[PDB]
């Protein structure tokens, strides 16, 4: 399905089932079709899943402007008002999960049930002065450079430390040729400035407004987005969440663990 954004970029999304809905957002790279075992899973147990293509990637439209935390997140706000939904769970994965926290933080709480936060970038991924902790700049400054200079052999090296390969995770060539694949659809430009975006936004201002149930999920074995300054702090800065830790886990544990996130996912939402 597709629906056009403010600025005219058109979103392809999918919407499977009926009941309680559950809207996904994938992350860097990535599109809609990351969390298939998940929407399967969920939507042959009584629920609706919906997940969208953000903006540069997958199916749909590639514009030039708006690769931007707060445009990502109207996005999200346009697509659950033109599909009416109320009572939804948020699930965002890496990237995906600061447009999910940006849109409960731009436009409050009052359609959503629930929050979860997969591996996710929040509260703050990159360095800032008071957050010495988090990853320097220079990191992604190169990931731009080697990105600029060849996008397929930089997503094709990325499948190693993503899944844990390196580490003795398991995974086929087949979901690393497929992993390839749908990242090649995506935008250079898109691409490239969510690197800025996920690199130097900041999510603790939004911590603060969520104000619904939240399961924050993290590998402590993850080489990308750092278990003890981002999900590890989450947790603690959303009043109530709930922390699961899957031990050695990689970033890609949505593959790597998909059994157990798709039954740590349903024990949520029937909470």
């Amino acid at each position: 399905s597709t629906f056009v954004a403010k600025d005219g970029t058109q979103i392809y999304f999918k919407d499977w089932g009926s009941g309680k809905p559950v809207l996904f957002s994938h992350g860097w790279l990535l599109d809609a079709d990351m969390w298939e075992y998940q929407m399967e899973y969920l939507s042959s147990r009584g629920y609706r899943t919906i997940a969208f293509d953000r903006r540069g990637f997958g199916r749909s439209d590639q514009p030039w402007t708006g690769n931007d935390y707060d445009t990502f997140a109207d996005d999200i706000a346009q697509l659950i008002e033109h599909l009416d939904l109320k009572e939804v769970t948020l699930v965002g994965f890496s990237m995906g999960g600061g447009d999910v926290a940006r849109y409960i933080a731009r436009h409050g709480s009052a359609r959503v049930a629930g929050l979860v936060l997969l591996g996710a970038v929040t509260p703050l991924f990159g360095q800032k002065p008071d957050y010495p902790q988090g990853v320097p700049l220079d990191v992604f400054a190169r990931f731009k450079t080697e990105l600029l200079k060849d996008r397929a052999q930089f997503i094709s090296d990325f499948n190693a430390p993503f899944y844990g390969i390196n580490k003795g995770q398991v995974v086929s060539q087949g979901v690393q040729t497929q992993t390839l694949q749908i990242a090649l659809l995506a935008s250079l430009k898109a691409t490239v400035d969510c690197v800025t975006a996920f690199a130097e936004t900041d999510f603790r201002p939004d911590m603060a407004k969520i104000d619904v149930p939240t399961l924050v999920i993290h590998g402590d074995g993850d080489q990308i987005v750092p278990f003890e300054t981002t999900g590890k702090v989450a947790a603690e800065l959303i009043k109530g969440a709930e922390l699961k830790v899957y031990k050695d886990a990689p970033h890609g544990f949505a593959v790597t663990h998909a059994q157990q996130l798709n039954e740590d996912l349903l024990a949520f939402l029937k909470r």
